[PDB]
């Protein structure tokens, strides 16, 4: 199913495609990503100015990520402003920064709003590469989801990969 207002799959989705991408990437001993995205100030765009523009926002969102992958890669919709991307294959870890950093980059131009206003935000982008974080599904996406959290709370707008002290740094 791919959810009505983005088109995008589900978690449900992403996770059997990560786990078919992961047993295969572990077969020909290729590297794969997984990007974990959270817009920034949603809860702000929607208290000030409303569900419609919340929404629209998700779906420009939407376009940009994909506007940055390659036809390989996959978008889901985990929920909310948050989004789950597999980055197969990968040449490099390298690479999965750097289309971290263009969908980054994608943000800094402003969304229509449908009364012609405009509005400008960021994404905040947990990275987590295969295999040097994790080589299962739940690990991997776990770990992206944390340092998603970590990048968020150190720095709004910006990509973070997973490191291994993770746990600490979260504990402290
Ligand atoms: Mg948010």
């Amino acid at each position: 199913h791919h959810d009505s207002l983005t088109s995008l799959p589900n978690r449900a989705f992403f996770e059997g495609r990560l786990s078919r991408a992961l047993r295969d990437a572990n077969e020909h001993r290729e590297q794969l990503a997984v990007l974990f995205i959270d817009s920034d100030r949603f809860k702000e765009i929607n208290d000030r100015l409303g569900h419609a523009a919340g929404d629209t926002v998700l779906v420009n969102i939407a376009m940009r990520i994909r506007g940055q992958l390659r036809e390989s890669d996959l978008v889901a919709r985990l929920g909310g402003d948050e989004f789950a991307v597999l980055l197969a294959p990968l040449a490099s870890g390298a690479d999965a920064l750097r289309i971290a950093d263009n969908i980054i980059a994608s943000m800094q131009a402003p969304i229509r709003l449908s009364d012609g206003s405009t509005v400008s935000t960021s994404l905040t982008i947990g990275i987590a590469l295969y295999p040097e974080h994790a080589d299962t599904p739940a690990a991997l996406l776990h770990d992206a989801d944390m340092a998603m959290y970590i990048a968020k709370r150190q720095a709004r707008g910006s990509r973070r990969l997973a490191e291994l002290n993770d746990p600490r740094i979260l504990q402290e």
